[PDB]
């Protein structure tokens, strides 16, 4: 039990608050061993040797070997989690399809050398912005690799969600179970508060404030994200790896009893989402099989945000193909 | 099980990678629930308010109740312990008296409100520098705390060293053990490779290089800090949040068989370290009791470096005692 891991994007502020806590033990569990393959860009390879003296200065029993380099092939050699943080954000003069395509280019390469490289194994979980459509890139770039082994991040959503509900109700954190973000990591996703529980009752009739449940709670959470850049005067980086060891945790224990997570996959075509598109769904490991919980129920309204995020996550697809990203 | 934890220079690069590991259980415990009193100066209370949001986006079953703010009485106020983490570093022009004069002046106040607000059963535990005569002034100035209540942290020294010894000797790191580091902590600091061990062997044994051990080793953990932030460009803040994970967690739970940790604490004499002194030793803890290791002995080479530390110890203290610090 050693598992070798890949993060990109290594010295940002997001690895730099993931990759302690990783060797730590609290991604893979106590007694797995962690190789950290770390990736950069060039200029900043002598920052990410400074986060490796790091490391190497917390005397870590789980941490085995610390790789640090620029070169893709060689990060993703033999990996058996590639966490995929980087990527570009939206600068000056950018138009939308830039950002798109930008972001594209980078992921058609990590899914390649994820595909010529990494672990027979390998598990893809893409962080970096936008990152639905970022993740089918790269989906669609590693043809050797089984479909199902791609993932991105809606945990900080279902997180953030999480304790929206709690503090409205005021009841522990714990008293809230199977929260689902639907759809895109994105303003479009649908925090759905009447499947989420609270003490095993509907959070919406727990609640009981419609008005709040629609117009304060749902963009609160879609806006969250901005309200910490505003707050604390920069990225919400340990909050984003809290939610990356929460998420790859997520995936590789077996799921309590009464609970569920938010977790894109690839879409076999679940609640009526065009097959193949990277969706955030509410999931269940079982017995070490990832499942999607089936039989959830919408009303009008649920049905119209579901719609919302899904015809999102269909334009950025279509998009994307349009610039020739998908082959 | 509950602790509750004043951290003061809360919204700084140290307790920013802090307080998530504390809120996930790190430092007390999978069963232990927290309360964070989180203190900064009033400029920076804004981004405080940042932290705690990003806090409670982690949806943390143990983290029962943050408090943000700049009144240092309400920060201290019932707590269990207080990590002395804030302080001013040394800019452009600052001598070390001035280091000692500006920060003394500050631990004067922290530990006047410890002495007057803190629960009774109150833990100190001081991180910024300089530590150990940041931590002698606060003692000083709480006369109703036991004066073995009072800590300083010499961990992250420890564990740059225990890294070197394992790396140098091509060994695991749980291969090392009884790593000390005796005196300040600062550059006069003794890491002692004779009493460490490295398969229970003494370390000067495993590690044939005489000239190694004496002039490179202990160099190189003294500059280790010095040499993070020409790599990273920012201080070692993620392994100094380890360290005072670490460091906190030998002092609340008993130490594995064959092991000991450094500690600054009150000098009742061990060693002939002047009484009234806060000064690093080996310790353990053994049935829920700290002690200090005695017995441990030193060559002619060890003696030197032992008195070099010891008498800048006391200069500090009469410098601090000069500027009217110690009342």
């Amino acid at each position: 039990n050693r598992v070798r891991v890949a993060v990109t994007g290594a010295a940002g502020q997001i690895g730099y608050a993931l990759v302690f806590r990783i060797a730590s033990g609290q991604m893979f569990g106590p007694n797995t061993e962690v190789e950290l393959n770390l990736l950069e860009l060039e200029p900043a390879l002598p920052s990410l040797e400074g986060v490796a003296m790091e490391l190497d200065d917390c005397a870590f029993p789980l941490l085995k070997r610390i790789v640090c380099t620029a070169d893709l092939n060689k990060a993703m050699d033999g990996v058996n989690w590639a966490l995929l943080v980087g990527s570009v954000p939206r600068k000056q003069g950018m138009e939308r399809s830039d950002l798109l395509q930008i972001n594209g280019g980078i992921f058609t390469k990590q899914g390649q050398a994820i595909n010529d490289y990494a672990s027979d194994d390998v598990r893809v979980f893409v962080v970096g912005n936008p990152c639905n459509t970022n993740c089918l890139i790269a989906m669609n770039h590693a043809k050797d690799v089984p479909s199902d082994r791609f993932y991105a991040m809606t945990t900080l959503d279902e997180l953030r969600a999480r304790t929206q509900l709690a503090k409205k109700a005021g009841v522990d954190i714990t008293a809230v179970t199977q929260m689902t973000i639907w759809g895109n990591h994105s303003a479009t996703q649908y925090p759905d508060f009447y499947n989420a529980k609270i003490n095993g009752t509907s959070a919406a009739q727990v609640i009981n404030d419609e008005t709040w449940l629609k117009e304060t709670f749902v963009s609160t959470v879609q806006q969250r994200g901005a309200a910490v850049i505003k707050a604390r005067g920069s990225s919400s980086a340990a909050s984003a790896a809290n939610a990356i060891i929460t998420g790859v945790n997520h995936l590789v224990t077996d799921t309590p009893a009464g609970e569920s997570f938010s977790m894109c996959r690839r879409s076999k075509g679940e609640y009526g989402v065009d097959e193949g598109l990277i969706f955030s769904f509410p999931c269940r490991r079982e017995h070490g099989e990832l499942k999607v919980v089936e039989n959830l129920e919408f009303n009008d309204f649920g049905r119209e945000r579901f719609n919302t995020t899904l015809n999102e996550l269909r334009s950025e697809r279509d998009t994307v193909k349009s610039l020739g990203l998908l082959d």
